[PDB]
């Protein structure tokens, strides 16, 4: 028994829910919530900027001393710094920006990091500003992800979407 409440279930692993993640965070203090990253951990908008605010600026400022540290991620890579006061830990996790023209069989690769915590608070990768389908991000987080994960998807309308396509 964990601390999330109201969550639909998908699958044996697989939770979803209508709330916007970073709201889920400060109610819950998930031991993993995990941020919708870019390469360089600039936290400028959607969910990394949402959650960074939420920071007050703290995950950004933690984040620059990372990337000045090591260097960029990998797209379909992922690094843990604090969760700050919103969760024990965060996993930044880079899925494809298919506005960018990233490739998207990279989404796999990037609920891979899933699979090295086991639960997380969690948003659909690539999915938002990164441009992807949030109906493919649905079905590759619940074909790659074997650990428990808890989805928070902040649009009513694409949440009643997943869950009334979802095979
Ligand atoms: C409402 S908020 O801006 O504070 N935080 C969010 C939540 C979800 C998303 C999303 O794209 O799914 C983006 C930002």
């Amino acid at each position: 028994v964990n601390s999330f409440s109201g969550y639909l279930k998908l699958t044996d692993n697989v939770y979803i829910k209508n709330a916007d993640i970073v709201e889920e965070a400060k109610k819950v203090k998930p031991t993993v919530v995990v941020n919708a990253a870019n390469v360089y951990l600039k936290h400028g908008g959607g969910v990394a900027g949402a959650l960074n605010k939420a920071t007050n600026n703290a995950m950004q400022v933690e984040s620059d001393d990372y990337i000045a540290t090591n260097g960029p991620l990998k797209v379909g890579g992922s690094c843990v710094l604090s969760g700050h006061n919103l969760a024990k830990h965060c996993l930044h996790v880079v899925g494809p920006n298919v506005n960018k023209g990233e490739d998207i069989q990279l989404l796999k690769s990037a609920y891979e990091n899933f699979n090295q915590h086991e639960v997380l608070l969690a948003p659909l990768l690539s999915a938002g500003i990164f441009g992807a389908d949030p109906i493919h991000s649905l079905r590759v987080c619940v074909d790659t992800v074997r650990t428990n994960v808890y989805l928070a998807v902040f649009d009513k309308n694409l949440y009643d979407k997943l869950v009334s396509s979802f095979l």
